[PDB]
């Protein structure tokens, strides 16, 4: 069937390779050395002959690229153009100086040009590196993930036993704090017989304890809401929503309201209460919420969310809310 | 008259068989062995050479299909196209990677293609098997359906008598819990002299006690609201609405507010209170509810619903709300 | 003037006869025997060779039509097609499987086809028979219409004296309970010098005690609201609104608010209070109500409605609300 | 200048007489005898060979017209067409069976045709006779207008003096009660030095005490709001708004809120309180009121209206609300 | 530069003169004698051979123009046509019988024609004469502007010292009461070093104590809001808003909310509190206010307005609100 | 690489210089002497042969330009056109008499022409000079910036330490008070290791303590919301939003609600409380805020804003709100 399968994919593969190879070459040329670096979370070029890399230890390390032709205005613009085209977009110095796209393997990219940047010779690029490593929960415990807590042994038992039972857990905190890395490690305590369905923007979640699952990805014309809606027609036991953002908020609400089994999700929020308040906000941005009261929404989540885990800028839990 | 009926149906039957036979063959070809299985509730192929089946006992059973040509990419894709075309739709790797359709006999089907799936060689399919068996209420009793209740004899008498009198009953719980199977066995206590009108998507309700009845089905351009609206112009005694979903919620509301006799329906809700809240929500998503207060809607349902029955994940009633 | 009047109507009559005669023949062919039956309220064909008739005594009587060619698929489809065309509509197995229309003399008809009905050989038809008989109030008294009341002689005097004075009365209850038949009998106590204007969908109201009146009928492009609005420009003493349904609700509201004389109307409602609540609902579905509070509407009707009469399924008054 | 004025008006007069004379003849032909009658308030033909006239004493008088060619269907229809065309409209048995128009001299006219009327041979017409007579306030006093009041001398002094000072007065009650006739006689107490601007549909208000004034009439594309808006740009002292209807309500509100001197108007309301509620309602039907609370609107009118006068069906004041 | 400047304006001047001269001649012909009159505030022609002039002493003085050809229908229509054209409008007896325009020097004009006026030979015209005289504050004091006050010397010191400091003052009252004349006189107490920017419809404000200022005027396609918005980009010390009316209300609100320096404005209102209520009303008519509460708006103005001055119909202050 | 960079920029530079040089000459020609002046904040020409300059000490200084050809009407008009064309706009005496644009180096410019100005020979121009100087925090201290406070040493320590920790600070006051100059000097206390991203209209913020940063500018089709939205996809540590205006308010809100690190911004508000109210207002003008309560928005900001600093018209802090 492989031979017969190769002829089946021949046309579609060919079309991707023609569109992606120019971008694979430009990406390696400019950022190969940096994308090879260990424990990095972001790479940024500020348009001034210096590349800034952000380590997981919260430190920014600059690199001089003054003597490289890859950081020549014409090479940078080629790269930008390869990025836009890959996602069927355009980037120019008029109606499209800001561009959102992805590299060949999925990492998100943000490019800005003149007139939006300070001047003529300044091109701005920033790439976000996905969570590509899985640390076992045991590791978190050893690194003292729960030490800033008063009920350390109570937190560690609520998480493990809570998720085994299928409670709706939310992991929140600021960017690059470890939310995605954390939800991944706790998937250990989901029974191995559970059917799991994930909704992501970029492949990050790995399945090492489950054989019955399906990954769903959004982008371009397929929204997050589309996937979630499709997900409900695919009989899941658990639903892992990569991260909440906007209108998906409301659709998420109803999924908890139909009394559905254990949902895992990440979200940007400063604390438990800022979360319950943030869930109501994002939820109002979606049409089918107009006739619903803000207090009605906040009181809903507070009744459906079984536990919230917040993480500070030092990658440690400093609040373990439980209902 | 059968000779004349046959010539009357000649053109429509020919058009359906032309469009449905490519589908019947492909469906048999891939899932014939699985659709023959007993006591199943779902069939899922996760695009990785294994077919997962969900049994009524809540267990998933994997089946290896590595040495089958039916699960070859070209054969799967032929099946997907046959699924789309049957419902006058299209499925492709661009603007239509997600598809909702039905098999020849009604079972709902969900298909996802790349770029939404994880990759190029991954096609995801999931089929939902309808409630095709009728178990007599006596059977539920014997299986200990009400054993988890403090008022067992009181519940069993509220149901039998309540429904004989024509009270508005609702059965909620999660997917595959047995709500449809339950409302079916309960129809025994509806007087045989009652005209019954049902509204379903897939044929599931059988009539073994009633001779005066009409079934209405929705799909495509015909909404559930449409059938409900036609229903009211058909003079029913009882109305069985297969399952509440979005906009129908509000039309449902009015039918209760007009004093109408015993309505029976199913809903996805975690509990009595979550139901009263859920009915208010879905009811707000429909236009002619704009000027209505959420508190007005929730209390309206509370006064009109005579009794709610919730079912856990073990197929047992764990709450018998009565007004 | 009759000769000169016949030539005036010649063209319009001819056009109706060409359109209505095919329907007069098809109607007699299939349902003549049933439309001749005494004390019936509805006739239904479920598409299974049996015609069900509903008696005023609440009993359904089946009739076997297995040996009739009028109930042949081709004869049934002809009938359906004659119904649609008469109201300038279309009925088919695609975008128009549900049809609402009327027979030649006004009775409302509801036809449903495949794919909405269960299958290929099932055509559903249901005809509602209008109130065509007038029972004198005395009759209601003799049949014990008010016996289930604690203040029987008080009810009988409030109705008679109340309507003589011109109070806003509402008759409510479920379908086929006798609301229309009741409002008709009480018209006896409206002074014979009153100018009366009725708004109906189907001619049912007769005038045996009044000489100064005008009947108004709605349908197709002329809504109920249109008639009511026209009615207010025709100087009425009393207004008899056949039955409240939707947007007419609000227009009805203002008619009571301008402090207008005695209005009679029927409505589907389970009880007094469900009525005041139902009047507010229907009233919000009409645009010019957006800026009005639900409590503002309910409190209005409660101040303008002078008495409500509710009727149960046994055709007896079981609640006589008075303000 | 009259010779030059005549040539200036030649083309417009010719165009009006061409369009109005077919109407003057048909109107004379059918209703000449009835429009000559004294003390009438309405003329109705119910399509059944009888013309009903409503006298100021509240009695209806029938007149047999069975042997008149004017009430022949073709002659009635000619009259209807002449009515429609005069106001650049159309009347037919399809999309325009209901017509609102005016006779040559202004009287409003309402015409209804089949299918809206009961049948083919039924044409309904109703004509409203304007307040064409002025009775001096002294006459109202002599007829016992205020005899139903506890504070007779106090009412009669509040009116005379109140209006002399310029307070905002409203006259309400039902159709044909005498509100317009009342506000007319009351104008006696408005100082003769006041510039008065009126807004009517039909000419009814006469000026026997004032020399500085301008009349504004609305109809067709010119709304009441239009005239009110122009009015404010004409520097009035007093404003007489013939009668409040829909949207004008809100524009009316603002005029009171700007401190403007004594406004006089008529409204259809059952009582003082029903008026304050009715003004809030009609005021909400106009856009620029969306963001205004119903309680805000009701209280606004209460503080601004200086005195309301209600009139029963016997043409007597039965409530004299003063602030 | 004057010679070079004349050639620069040659084309635009020529175009205005061709459009304005016909109107300069028609205006002098009909109203020259009246526009020359001293202390007048309005001139009105009611279409009945009499011109009414309104003196500042509140008296209307009629003038007979029966023997003038300028008041011939053809001369009046020429004048009307010259007015419409000047503002690029049209005036006729169909879709444009109401016209708002201005004479050559700015005065506002309102013309109404048949069918809106009573009849065929009646043309209505009304011209408002702008405040063209500046009385020094001392004069107001001598005429006893503050005598009806209990704290006369307190009022006179609050106004003088308050405006010197830059407090937000509002002058209100009815038309022709002296609001504009009053704000003009108090500009004496604005420090002469202040940059002043006015927003007017008609030039009325004079600058006799300030050298650094710019006048802004609205009309046609340039709204009041446009000017105010432009004004905020022209670094003003004080802002004098000729008069508040509608949507400008809200824009005005924000200008006070950004904590901006001393604003002077006039408004039509019966009293202090009617003003705070009127400011909230007009403010809601502007889109960007939808999500703001009426009580939220009223409480805002009440916190930002430092003092209100109301004037009665005798040109005297009868209420001096201070916060 | 500079040779290749030059050829890469050849076409864009040529296009800008073609469009910008006519502007550089005209600008030099009229305002060269004034743009060279020290410590100015605005330049205004009021169309009357005098140029007004506003000095940092709040004084306006007039300069006579009567004998200059640059202020000739044709030369001023050439300059206006050059201003409009540079920003792809048009300025004329019809539909575009008001213009908002910028000079060659960024300074904002506002131009008004007749009919908006008082007359034909009057062209109004006003130029805003950007904060182009950086004064060290120590300088503010020496000038007595905090001397008007009761808690001087407490304010000076809350600022230094507060900002070092990353609290959300806001600087408000009126135009030209020194908010931008203040936030600039305060950046000293932001750790040098922080990645800073700024959003301005005109380049004003300098970076003398930070090496990792990116500037974003908005104008034309690129909104402030756009840059803020791109900003969040660039991984900043601190975000400096030049100044809050309309819609950005709400996007700003969310950024605070996501727990994001220390944001610094400027706003036009009279005081702390006026700010919290002002943030709620501007935030409501943006769509996705519809379903949010004004009280919900005001309290949201209060909990998230860590400290507000207001500045009077003498360039001194007169209120130091801390949470
Ligand atoms: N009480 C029961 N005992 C054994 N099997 C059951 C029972 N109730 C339902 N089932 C089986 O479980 C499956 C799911 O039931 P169904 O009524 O369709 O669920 P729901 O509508 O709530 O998703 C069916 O195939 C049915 O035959
Ligand atoms: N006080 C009165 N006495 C006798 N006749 C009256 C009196 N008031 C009104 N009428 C007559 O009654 C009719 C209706 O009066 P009108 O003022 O037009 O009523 P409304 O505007 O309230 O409908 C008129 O023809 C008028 O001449
Ligand atoms: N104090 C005063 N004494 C005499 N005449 C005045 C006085 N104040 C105003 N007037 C005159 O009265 C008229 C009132 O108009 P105006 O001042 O513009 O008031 P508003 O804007 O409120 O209509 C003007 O023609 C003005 O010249
Ligand atoms: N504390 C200060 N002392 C002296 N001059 C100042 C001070 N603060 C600001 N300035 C000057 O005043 C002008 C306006 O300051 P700026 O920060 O741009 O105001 P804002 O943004 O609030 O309008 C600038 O030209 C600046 O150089």
């Amino acid at each position: 069937l492989s031979a017969e399968d190769k002829k089946f994919l021949e046309v579609e593969r060919a079309l991707k390779e023609a569109a992606l190879n120019p971008l694979r070459h430009a990406t390696e040329e400019l950022f190969g050395d940096f994308l090879k670096m260990e424990n990095i979370t972001e790479i940024c070029y500020n348009g001034n002959k210096v590349v800034w890399v952000l380590k997981n230890n919260g430190e920014w390390q600059p690199f001089d690229v003054r003597d490289r032709k890859a950081f020549s205005l014409s090479r940078l613009m080629h790269f930008a153009r390869c990025c836009a085209s890959f996602k069927k977009k355009t980037i120019d110095n008029y109606e499209n100086p800001i561009l959102s796209s992805n590299l060949a393997n999925g990492e998100r990219v943000q490019i800005v040009l003149s007139p939006v940047t300070v001047n003529d010779e300044t091109i701005s690029i920033s790439i976000r590196i996905p969570s590509k490593t899985t640390y076992p929960h045991s590791f978190f415990e050893e690194q003292g993930f729960y030490n800033l807590l008063d009920n350390k042994e109570q937190a560690i038992s609520a998480i493990k036993d809570g998720i085994a039972i299928g409670k709706n857990v939310i992991v929140c905190g600021g960017t690059g704090s470890g939310k995605t890395t954390y939800i991944k490690s706790i998937m250990e305590f989901i029974p191995k017989e559970e059917r799991i369905i994930s909704i992501e923007d970029t492949e990050e979640i790995v399945f090492k304890h489950h054989k019955n699952y399906t990954q769903l990805f959004f982008g371009g014309n397929i929204t997050s809401a589309d996937c979630l809606k499709s997900c409900l027609r695919m009989r899941p036991d658990r639903i892992i929503l990569g991260e909440l953002r906007s209108s998906e908020a409301y659709d998420f609400y109803n999924v908890l309201c139909s009394g559905h089994k254990g949902t895992l999700t990440t979200l940007h929020a400063g604390s438990s209460e800022e979360a319950f308040i943030r869930l109501a906000n994002m939820s109002s941005s979606n049409s089918a919420a107009r006739n619903i009261k803000f207090e009605s929404l906040i009181e809903g989540f507070k009744d459906l969310i079984d536990m919230i885990v917040h993480i500070n800028h030092h990658k440690q839990c400093d609040e373990f809310y439980i209902k």
